[PDB]
């Protein structure tokens, strides 16, 4: 029964979607197609791959008229969102014939990024090689686009085509409006009342491993410093006590953190719309033969899903407004929001601007809408999941095994809605003051930005700010391997900042690894002082020789980590450049050759944005 399969005859399912998904664009899209299935008279669940074992596909075929769909999204470099790893890994060493599964697969992507909608690709040819049958296209969404609107496109076509192939069609009966229900509870132990656990009940005060994504552990934070300056901006650094967790963990991986929105924020909502966030309740399904009983986890007050299950701070989406405005006892309003969340190009330009790129979140709606009163539990089955934030471990576990350490900016701006702001999970980390205890529930997601398999090959490291995160890790790490009697190569830091008063981030640290000469090459540049601004690209310009001996002779890994897409461009283009001058080569030679390096693991990236 831990077979999704099995789960799935239990609760009579025939359709199952799998969402790869980080920031729950997919989930949704895979939330969405499920309950779609009974539009068409048959049944369909959601589904998280890390939580099974994909290799049951093969007993699929055991339920009649099953179908498997999956909403994937692609990550850096073409890489896998961290829930759907095991899943991709399986795929890629399994061999296994999938005769008789039934699947189509949605691809979410951005067209700007070089590996557009790897993952979806890889998912959809890999399936059909094992011997599954495509029952529609790979659909190819594109987030530099409207991807919405893709998902749309490729859904009103995917459904005709799947009623076709199984024999099935349209029901047309009641629209629903609302899939939730509101059960309050006037009496109810506290021993059943979540209170921002993710997964079981009490799981949080309960703490037993396994620990993942649906099992957080809750880790005590030790040390939380401020590592700039300055005053303009806060750069901390924190470190999390991961003791007898058996959370393991290398440099280069990442932590997600679950975190809690500001408290004065969600008084505010709660009072705007006039209603007792203290209040006890649980939201079902209208329906009772889906899968997805709750919106989020149940019961649980008001006050708590809004503080820890719920998204109030990212601009809401059109369908949300659209939704919104049969609220609006204000004509002129009702039409506004309309206008906001319609398809014409006015429409969109509007929500653009005004909802995007202001930065409005539901609060900001409410409060320029006043004749938009909403109940408020039909705003909270509107709204999306918090999503979890994920920080580049500064720390080896080599010498760091129970302690992940993070690196990070605190999140705060006047946005163009003429208010200010507040990152959720950096203001939140932010207040974590050690010593109860302050806990941090995270898990561990492991990456590919790893160091060389050997120790003697060659590291180069670029990256801006806080993109010197993963790099502190990695020179812990190659520090402590030079300890332990072992042969090093070269390790290398190309190190960006504004100013050397402002933030220059782990300054004691560094010295004291570039003294032992664990740190072989320690450049740094500073932006932000007179016209002459000095970028990461150009200390590697200056150091065009050396580099290209440890990249064309000495076999050197290459590591560029930072927010800026456009940081990495440059570096890119920087090391395209080095290759073509001293081959020499081409440019158009050049830039397979780094390509070439990248395919061969041996060109890294860990960009954010
Ligand atoms: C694999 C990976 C690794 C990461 N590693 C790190 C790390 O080591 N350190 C680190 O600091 N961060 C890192 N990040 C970024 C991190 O995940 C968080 O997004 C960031 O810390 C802010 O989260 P928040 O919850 O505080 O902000 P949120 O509340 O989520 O707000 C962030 C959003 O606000 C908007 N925004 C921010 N500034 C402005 C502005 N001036 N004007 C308009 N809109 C703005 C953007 O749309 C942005 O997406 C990483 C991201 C990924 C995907
Ligand atoms: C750090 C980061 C890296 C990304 N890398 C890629 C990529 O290589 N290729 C691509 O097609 N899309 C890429 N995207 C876009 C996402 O796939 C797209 O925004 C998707 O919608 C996110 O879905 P989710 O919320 O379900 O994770 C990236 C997004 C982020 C934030």
């Amino acid at each position: 029964e831990s077979s999704f399969v099995e789960k799935m005859k239990k609760t009579g399912r025939n359709i199952i979607v799998f969402y790869g998904s980080q920031t729950g664009t997919a989930e949704e899209f895979a939330n969405r197609l499920s309950k779609d299935a009974h539009r068409y008279g048959m049944r369909g669940m959601s589904a998280d791959p890390e939580e099974y074992d994909l290799a049951d596909l093969s007993s699929l075929p055991e339920i009649d008229k099953s179908l498997v769909v999956f909403a994937m999204a692609t990550y850096g470099e073409g890489d896998p969102t961290c829930n759907a790893q095991d899943f991709y890994d399986w795929l890629q060493e399994t061999d296994v014939d999938l005769t008789g599964v039934k699947f189509a697969v949605f691809g979410l992507g951005n067209k700007t990024y070089e590996h557009f909608n790897a993952m979806g690709k890889y998912v959809d040819q890999r399936l059909e090689q094992l011997g599954a049958q495509r029952i529609f296209e790979l659909g190819l969404g594109d987030d530099d686009g409207n991807l919405e609107e893709d998902f749309i496109t490729w859904r009103e076509q995917f459904w005709p085509a799947v009623a076709e192939f199984f024999g099935v069609e349209a029901t047309g009966e009641e629209s629903s409006i609302r899939q939730y229900e509101l059960v309050v509870h006037e009496d109810m132990d506290v021993a059943k009342v979540y209170t921002g656990e993710m997964g079981r009940l009490k799981s949080y005060e309960n703490q037993k491993p396994p620990f993942d994504a649906k099992n957080p552990f809750l880790a005590a934070v030790t040390a939380n410093r401020k590592l700039n300056q300055g005053t303009e901006r806060h750069l901390m650094h924190l470190e999390l006590d991961i003791s007898d967790s058996k959370i393991r963990y290398e440099s280069g991986d990442h932590v997600a953190v679950y975190p809690a929105n500001d408290s004065a924020l969600v008084n505010q909502i709660g009072e705007i719309l006039g209603a007792d966030l203290d209040v006890i309740m649980s939201l079902n399904n209208l329906d009772e033969e889906s899968n997805k009983k709750h919106p989020f986890p149940t019961p649980t007050t008001y006050r708590t899903a809004l503080t820890y299950y719920l998204d109030i701070t990212n601009p809401p989406r059109t369908n949300v407004l659209y939704e919104l405005a049969q609220y609006a006892s204000e004509p002129s309003e009702q039409e506004h929001l309309h206008k906001m969340a319609s398809s014409s190009g006015e429409g969109k330009e509007l929500y653009l601007s005004w909802v995007v790129e202001a930065r409005r979140h539901i609060l900001a709606i409410l409060q320029d809408y006043p004749s938009l009163r909403p109940p408020i539990d039909h705003l909270l089955e509107l709204l999306p999941r918090l999503q979890a934030r994920y920080y580049s471990i500064a720390s080896s576990s080599k010498v760091h095994p129970n302690s992940v350490h993070i690196t990070a900016v605190a999140v705060e701006y006047e946005a163009k809605s003429g208010r200010v702001n507040k990152g959720v999970a950096t203001s939140w980390l932010r207040a974590k003051e050690p010593a109860g205890r302050a806990l941090v529930p995270m898990f561990v997601c492991k990456s590919q930005f790893r160091l060389p398999f050997k120790s003697t090959t060659p590291v180069i490291m670029v990256g801006p700010g806080t993109g010197i995160a993963p790099f502190m890790g990695f020179i812990q790490e190659r520090a402590w391997l030079r300890e332990q009697g072992k042969e090093v190569g070269e390790t290398l830091l190309y190190y960006g900042a504004r100013r050397s008063d402002e933030d220059y981030l782990y300054r004691e640290e560094l010295a004291r690894f570039h003294k032992d000469g664990a740190l072989t090459q320690l450049n740094v540049a500073f932006s932000r002082e007179q016209a002459h601004k000095v970028y990461v690209q150009h200390l590697l310009k200056r150091d065009r020789e050396h580099l290209w001996k440890l990249i064309h002779e000495g076999g050197a890994h290459i590591y560029v980590c930072g927010d800026a897409r456009n940081m990495a461009k440059d570096v890119q283009n920087t090391f395209y450049d080095i290759v073509a001058e001293f081959g020499p080569m081409e440019h158009t030679q050049a830039v397979d050759y780094v390509k070439k390096l990248m395919t061969k693991g041996r060109y890294s990236l860990d960009v954010w944005s």
